[PDB]
Parts: structure tokens; sequence; C-alpha cells
């Protein structure tokens, strides 16, 4: 009863799933788990003049995201990563912009935007040739090691690791540069997942295409291994204008595959693959920071 990832992706898409509550112009950079049978979603927020973060009140159906409470975090967790860390029975929210290049907080109740612990350092390193520095971290463990992957708005993807026994903890300053391409080809929004029922991991990376933001996919047999391009061009993307089935947006941008198992392995089921993404009206212009990003969900077609 196991499925494989396809070599060519075709999706259907929802429309816009929610409008930002009064005071925000955008909801962004989603991370999501299923928690007690309900979708639990964190994301960045923007007023146009500053970035923050929020959690949606848990909801069973994506069609009900529009009515879900939108709960601001009192301390911003921009571009967050949410997961349950089973070896220490603790939830983790990792993010950027704070006292360190990457930061994390922990909790016993991930539904509370303000129940998170004091911030701790996740990563303290620096990268060359980047206007942003380290951006858009994700975390993923196999059975042995916890990995940090991140981007730099600069065509590179970076990786760090520690024994899982040492997590939650600080990766420190060291990293490996694992991919190098043009800025457009490997820009930001990197995510890594375990493919359930396959000896395979999936990496997606947001690229800047001629027609809008899209995702390029890569596979590996191991988290410390080499990545092989899978659906890695604008014409044959993991997800983009070419194959999203979305009419409301020409951009498929920073989000999260839907993770039914909330744990640190970031496992996705290739039999029922779905993608919570940010998109925007093709008509929306102005400064990047004020763009009206909105949540949508792609469902992989049989
Ligand atoms: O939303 C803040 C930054 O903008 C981009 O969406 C990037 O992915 C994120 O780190
Ligand atoms: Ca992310
Ligand atoms: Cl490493």
């Amino acid at each position: 009863g196991t499925c494989a990832l396809p070599s060519t992706y075709r999706w259907s898409s929802t429309g816009v799933l929610a409008q930002p509550k009064s005071g925000w112009v955008a909801l962004k950079d989603f991370t999501t788990v299923t928690h007690n049978g309900r979708h639990l979603v964190y994301g960045s927020t923007s007023s146009g003049s500053s970035y923050g973060s929020m959690v949606f009140s848990p909801f069973t159906n994506w069609s009900d995201m529009a009515s879900a409470g939108q709960n601001a975090m009192n301390q911003a967790a921009v571009a967050p990563t949410l997961f349950y860390f089973a070896p220490k029975n603790i939830w983790v929210l990792a993010y950027q912009w704070g006292s360190w290049p990457f930061i994390y907080r922990t909790s016993s109740d991930p539904t509370d935007p303000n129940g998170w612990s004091a911030p701790q350092p996740l990563f303290t390193g620096s990268i060359s040739g980047s206007d942003t520095g380290p951006i858009d971290q994700t975390l993923i463990a196999d059975g042995q090691n916890m990995y940090l992957f991140f981007a730099g708005d600069n065509g590179k993807i970076y990786r760090a690791s520690m024994p899982i026994g040492n997590f939650p903890g600080n990766f420190g300053s060291s990293y490996t540069t694992i991919m190098s391409d043009t800025k457009a080809n490997l820009f930001e929004g990197v995510q890594v997942y375990k493919v359930q029922g396959q000896n395979q991991y999936l990496m997606i990376v947001e690229a800047m295409g001629a027609n809008g933001r899209y995702f390029r996919s890569f596979t590996a047999s191991s988290l410390s291994g080499s990545w092989t391009p899978q659906a890695a061009s604008e014409g044959n993307p993991f997800a983009g204008k070419a194959n999203s089935g979305a009419t409301w947006t020409n951009d498929i941008s920073h989000g999260d595959l839907v993770r039914d198992n909330p744990d640190q392995t970031m496992t996705v089921d290739p039999c029922n693959l779905q993608f919570l993404y940010q998109g925007k009206s093709p008509n929306a212009g102005g400064d990047y920071n004020s763009l009206p990003w909105r949540p949508g969900v792609l469902t992989l077609r049989r």
C-alpha cells in the first residue's frame, strides 16, 4: 500500500483560504501539522512595515480556515518551523530574526501562540554573498541525527547536523554548503521531508521563475547524502504556475507539505500529498514587504 513520488507533478488547488485579520496585509511562510485531528498552522505576518508571526485556531477542514481565529504571537517567530520532538516529549518552534541567526522556543501546548519558552540559539553562523544572511531554516531528523537546512537568497543551500540526543540545542556556527546554483534557481523557502514507504528524502526549494515563484524538487537516499534534481525547472516544477491548477495566483511560494505525523522526521505520505503554500494576486504590485500573500492548498492528482 505504498506509493512513490511522481517524476511529473500535477495538482489541483483551492482558492484563497483566508484573509489576514485587520492590521495585516499578508499571511506567509506557513508551517503545518495535524494535531489531535485538526490542522495546526503557524505563519509569518506582515503589516507592510514589520514582520510578525501568528497561529490559526485549530480547524478540521481547509474549507474552514477562512473562519479560524487568527492569533498573533507577542514575540515574532518569522518563517517558523513547527514540530513535535518525540525523544523529549516537547514541541519546538524554530525561526529567524532575533538574538541569533536562527532561534527556537519549546512548548507543551503548540496551540498557544504565547505559551512558548524563552528563545534559545539554534544557529550562530554566517554566510558569504548574501543580502539576508541565513534564511528559511527547516529541521529534520532521521533515526540518528538532527539536521538543519537553510538558504541565503543567494543560490546556495546549507546544512548542519548534530546527534539527535543533543537536541533541542544549538548547531553553533559550522555548516556544509550542499548546493550551489544561480540566485534564481535556489533562492529560499527550503523544505526537507521523509517519503513514507520509500528509502528517500524530498527537498523542495523556492526559485524565481520568469512567470512567478515556483518550487524545484530534489531527492536523496540519506539526509547527509547527495541531492538529485527531480522536478527542477519552471516548465516541469515540483509546484508552480505550470502545474498548480490555481487561477488566483501565478506564484507558488514559501509553505509546507501537509504533515500528518507532527514529529521531527518530517514524514509525508506520497499517497496523499498536499502542499500549503503562499500565493498572491497577479495584479498586486508595490514593495515586496507589502505584497498581499494568502494561504492556498494544492492536492496531488492521482
Ligand atoms: O516573510 C519573510 C521572508 O520573506 C520570504 O517569504 C521568505 O521566505 C521569508 O523568510
Ligand atoms: Ca519554512
Ligand atoms: Cl552536516
